């Protein structure tokens, strides 16, 4: 019922597990924890997420209740009642200097270089040509990806699950849970992941898993879910896909030896059709 996770802390050389077959398990499995650094404050970001779906009446952050997709010109943007228990709020870098708190911005931008570290680390294990990284993470092996700070409140007064199955879009997933409630497919049985709230759990999405289908060691994007809860959750997550700007996509790669990068389909159309999976 529940799963045994690797955990490795970011060094100097990047990712450390206690060893290479912890990484190989880790990499194959598609998730794992990361020990968070001693002087990341994760407190303003726990409380953003116990409060942003409650309105303007309650300080600092309910008020984001209030600040739908039409604010952004991007529907996949702002404040989105799910059809699961789920409630979130999503907003891209490009946005949070100016529309999040500024405390919050700034958890954006260390949550987006330590995931920065973590995939270059994934990429130089998977066998990618270096010279091939920034087209092969559209920018992601950079700091020109696509980075949403999504925030998450699971409505227990709702019916049936929190989050239904699935896997996330992008590259990696720098997911911060302090209450039970995630569930991993690995394999084929549905196992509890435990709660470490030292740690963060990172998997990889889609386009990590298309990324790398032809490699030594192919990486997969791990199916999850959150169960039904029957008291209030809350959660937030980095996301770091490929530069899908709705005038700048940078599209979706495969690596072959043979052929090098072989597009397969555009950024912002895999995360389109993704949320239509995910929410039937
Ligand atoms: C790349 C932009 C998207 C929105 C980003 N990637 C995801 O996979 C996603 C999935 C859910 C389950 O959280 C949305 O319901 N969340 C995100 O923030
Ligand atoms: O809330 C969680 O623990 C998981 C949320 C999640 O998987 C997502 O938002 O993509
Ligand atoms: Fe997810």
């Amino acid at each position: 019922r529940t799963a045994d996770l690797e955990r490795a802390r970011l060094g100097d050389d990047g990712l450390d597990f206690q060893d290479d077959a912890a990484q190989a398990r880790a990499f194959a499995q598609g998730v794992f924890l990361l020990e968070i650094p001693e002087w990341l404050d994760l407190s303003a970001g726990d409380r953003f997420a116990r409060q942003f779906f409650q309105g303007t009446g309650v300080e600092p952050y309910g008020k984001y209740r209030d600040l739908s997709s039409e604010h952004f010109g991007d529907e996949l943007l702002g404040y989105h009642s799910r059809v699961d228990q789920l409630e979130q709020f999503l907003l891209e870098r490009r946005f949070w200097g100016e529309v999040y708190p500024s405390e919050i911005a700034t958890l954006g931008e260390h949550l987006t270089l330590l995931s920065h570290r973590v995939l270059r680390s994934v990429l130089a294990s998977a066998g990618i040509p270096e010279e091939d990284w920034h087209r092969a993470s559209g920018g992601c092996s950079e700091t020109n990806g696509s980075y949403h700070l999504t925030f998450n409140h699971y409505r227990s007064a709702h019916q049936d699950i929190g989050l239904s199955s699935h896997k996330d879009d992008g590259f990696i997933t720098v997911l911060r849970t302090t209450a039970q409630g995630l569930e991993v497919n690995r394999d084929d049985v549905w196992e509890k992941v435990p709660v470490d709230p030292a740690c963060f759990v990172v998997n990889f999405g889609l386009s990590m898993e298309i990324l790398t289908s032809a490699c030594v060691t192919p990486l997969s994007a791990i199916m999850h879910r959150v169960s039904h809860q029957n008291f209030d959750r809350s959660s937030f997550g980095h996301f770091s896909s490929s530069r899908c700007l709705p005038g700048a996509d940078d599209g979706i790669y495969r690596y072959l030896p043979s052929a090098g990068l072989e597009r397969v389909c555009g950024s912002r159309e895999l995360i389109e059709e993704n949320d239509h999976e995910i929410y039937m």
